[PDB]
C-alpha cells in the first residue's frame, strides 16, 4: 500500500469512525480501522455484527494498492497535529508509516483478515431521501426514546413503510409520551405493501452525526443500510411488532386550545427549578402554572396573558410532567402550538399550530402524553 | 428583609458564588447565600471557615433592612429563568418570597445566626495591586500546583514578601517542575521585612474568576484577604514552611539556548500525539524530537530548522516530560525562549528571551532518563 491524501479530507473520515471502534483496549483489532486502497480511493471501515460505517476519500496520488489496518485513535490523534497539506500513506511489512514534510510516524497494523465481512443485503424496501425530513423526524422523536425500555421494540425507532398510500411513518416512545410523524409523498419501492423497520436509538443517534439529505435507506427486515456519496452505514435492526400507534390515539378530543410555544417553555422551565411535575390551569384568557411535587415550603408560581380567548366555560386544570411538556415543545417548527384534551386523569396531545397544513423540507411532530393526576 | 434589585445584577452577583457554597446537601447551610439589606445595598455572603466570598448590589427604591437565607443553587435557577426587569425579595417569617410582576416563589430560609461569621483581620502584610501582573503570575504558575499533593505546603501557591526590597515572589511546584517569578518595585506594607503566605489552589482558582487589578491584598499570617470595590474575598492559608526554591536552582548553567516557542509547542504536540516523553536532540541547526516511551512499534519523530547556528559542536540529547515542556512554554510571553541544561540528567530550566504589566515566569524541570 502506498498513496497521498488530503489532511482535511483524511481528519474527517477518521472522526465519523471513532464511534464504531472500541478504544480501550489498543492491542485488539476491535480498536483499529480496516483500511483498503482500490484505484483512486481510500476505504476506511469500522464494524461489528450490529453496526458499522464503511467510508472513502479520493487519493491525490495512488502508487499501490493492498490492504491493511491501524489504530483509529492514535490515527486520528497523529493527523488532527499536522498541517493542512497532503500525507503520505506508506505500508511497511504489517506497519503504516505516515509522513508529511519533516514529519513521520510508524503505527503497527493487525491481519485484515481478521476484520469481519461488512454486509450486503437484498432489500426489500428501498427510498431516496432528497430532503432534510426524515431526519429532522429522528431529531426530533430520539429524545422520547430509551435504550433501556423493558418492550424490546420500544428501544428503537419505528419506520412504517405504507407503499399504497407513499407514506412513511416515524415513531417513538417511552409509554408515558409518544411522539409521531407521518411524511407524505414518499416513493416506496417495496415488494410488500406494509413493512416495518425498528432501528436501536444506538444507530439514530449514529445517523444524526452522519447524514442529512441526499442519501438512500435501504432494508431486508433484518439490516438497514444507509448510503449517501461518502458513507455506507448499516445497522442491525430491532425484532418484534411495535406496538400500533394509531390505536393508542384518542379518536376525538373534547378541547383545543392553541396557545404560545415560548411563553409556555418560559413558564414551564421557570417552575420546574423547583418541581418536576407542574399544575397548569387554562382559564379564558391566561395560563397559570405552579409546582406541584416540590418539597414542602417550596413554591413557584407564573401565568401568562392569552388575548385571543380559549373557549373555556371554567377553568381546566391539568398536572404534566415538565421535562416531558418542554421536549414535546421542543420539537415542534411553529410559533404556536395546540394542546388538543379530554379529561385531566386522561391521555393529552401537543402539536403544531395548523398541522393539517403540508410541508416539504420539515417533518411535523405531535406528541401525546400521559397527564400526572391533580 | 424588603428589596428591589436589578435581575441581571442579581443573576451576576449569584453566578460568582457558586463556587463558595456546597450545593450536594440541601439541608446544610453550606447550601445557603446569606442575604443581608442595609441602607441602599443587599449583601450576599457564600462562606464557610476555610474560604468565602461577600457581595453587593443596589437598591434604587425605599428597602426594608433585615436578615434571611437561601439555597444559592436553587436562588440561581430561578433567576436566570425570569425576565430582564426588577426583582422583589422579601422575607416573610422563615421564607424567602421573590416577585418579578406574574410570577412569584417562596423558598425556606435557614437561621441566618447559624451563618459563619465574615472574618476581619489585623494585617501583618498588605499590597495595592493597580497591574495585572500577580493575577497573570497566578494563571500562569498554576497548572504545575496540584491540590491533592499529598504534601501540604505544596498544595498551595507561595507568596513571599520582601518588605526591605519591595519584591514580591510567587511560587509553585509539584516536585518535578518548580515555575517561579521575582515581581519587582511593588508597594510592601509590612509589620516584618520578610513574610511567607501560601494560598491553597481552589482559592487560587477562585481569585482568577474574580480579580484581575485594582485590588488589595492582606493577610494576618493564617487569613489572605482581597478586596476589590465589588467583592470581599478571604481563604485560609496554608500552614508550614514552603521549601526553600532558591536553594534548588542551579547557580550555573553549560549550555544555553535561544529556540522558538510555538515551533517548539508544535513538535513536542505532534510527539505526544504517542507518547507522554520526548527525546530532544539539539544540533547546530536542527532541533529533532522523538517519541520515547512511546509503545513496541510506535513512532512519532519530527525536525524544525534552527537558522541561527546553536552553540554545540557534538548533538545535545535531552528526554522531556512533553506536557511539562508544553506548559513552561505556555507560561512564556515572548516568541522565543532560552532553554539552560547542564547535564542530560540535571535539572533544566525554561525562561522568556530578554529576562511593568506582565510577570516573567521562569520554570526548572527535572529531566527524563535517556
Ligand atoms: O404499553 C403501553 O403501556 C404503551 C403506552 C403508550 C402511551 C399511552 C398513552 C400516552 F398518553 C402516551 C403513551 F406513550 C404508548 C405505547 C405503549 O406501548
Ligand atoms: O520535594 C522535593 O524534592 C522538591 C523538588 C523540587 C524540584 C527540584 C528540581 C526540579 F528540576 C524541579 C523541581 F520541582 C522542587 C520542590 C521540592 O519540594
Amino acid at each position: 500500500m502506498k498513496i497521498s491524501v488530503s489532511k482535511n479530507d483524511l481528519e474527517n473520515a477518521l472522526r465519523y469512525l471513532q464511534a464504531f471502534l472500541d478504544k480501550k483496549d489498543a492491542s485488539s483489532i476491535a480498536s483499529h480501522i480496516h483500511l483498503e486502497v482500490i484505484k483512486e480511493k481510500l476505504f476506511l471501515k469500522a464494524s461489528d455484527s450490529d453496526i458499522g460505517l464503511k467510508s472513502y476519500i479520493f487519493t491525490q496520488s495512488s502508487d499501490k494498492e493492498g490492504v491493511g489496518t491501524i489504530n483509529g485513535k492514535k490515527f486520528l490523534d497523529i493527523i488532527s497535529c499536522l498541517k493542512d497539506s497532503n500525507i503520505i500513506l506508506e505500508t511497511k511489512d504489517d506497519s503504516l508509516a505516515i509522513k508529511q514534510n519533516k514529519s513521520s510516524f510508524k503505527l503497527p497494523m493487525f491481519d485484515a483478515d481478521e476484520f469481519p465481512e461488512f454486509p450486503v443485503i437484498d432489500p426489500k424496501v428501498s427510498i431516496e431521501v432528497n430532503a432534510p425530513f426524515l431526519v429532522d423526524a429522528f431529531k426530533k422523536i430520539a429524545p422520547v426514546i430509551e435504550q433501556t425500555s423493558h418492550k424490546r421494540e420500544l428501544a428503537g425507532i419505528l419506520m412504517q413503510f405504507d407503499q399504497k398510500h407513499q407514506t412513511l411513518s416515524v415513531v417513538g416512545t417511552d409509554t408515558k409520551r409518544l411522539s409521531y410523524t407521518q411524511l407524505e409523498k414518499i416513493s416506496i419501492h417495496s415488494t410488500e405493501e406494509d413493512i416495518s423497520c425498528i432501528l436501536p436509538k444506538r444507530a439514530l443517534l449514529e445517523i444524526l452525526k452522519l447524514f442529512y439529505e441526499n442519501f438512500s435507506f435501504k432494508s431486508d427486515g433484518m439490516l438497514a443500510v444507509i448510503e449517501n456519496e461518502m458513507h455506507t452505514f448499516f445497522t442491525k435492526l430491532i425484532d418484534g411488532n411495535y406496538p400500533d400507534y394509531q390505536k393508542i390515539l384518542p379518536k376525538e378530543y373534547i378541547s383545543s386550545f392553541t396557545l404560545g410555544k415560548e411563553e409556555f417553555k418560559e413558564s414551564i422551565k421557570l417552575c420546574s427549578s423547583l418541581s418536576s411535575t407542574i399544575k397548569l390551569t387554562l382559564e379564558k384568557n391566561n395560563a397559570l402554572f405552579e409546582s406541584l411535587d416540590s418539597e414542602h415550603s417550596e413554591t413557584a408560581k407564573t401565568s401568562v396573558e392569552i388575548e385571543k380567548g380559549l373557549d373555556i366555560e371554567k377553568a381546566f386544570h391539568l398536572g404534566v410532567n415538565a421535562k416531558f411538556f418542554l421536549e414535546a415543545l421542543n420539537a415542534l417548527g411553529t410559533t404556536q402550538f395546540v394542546l388538543r384534551c379530554n379529561e385531566p386523569s386522561s391521555p393529552f396531545l401537543i402539536q403544531e399550530s395548523l398541522d393539517e397544513k403540508q410541508s416539504h423540507l420539515n417533518a411535523k411532530i405531535s406528541t401525546l402524553m400521559m397527564p400526572i393526576t391533580l
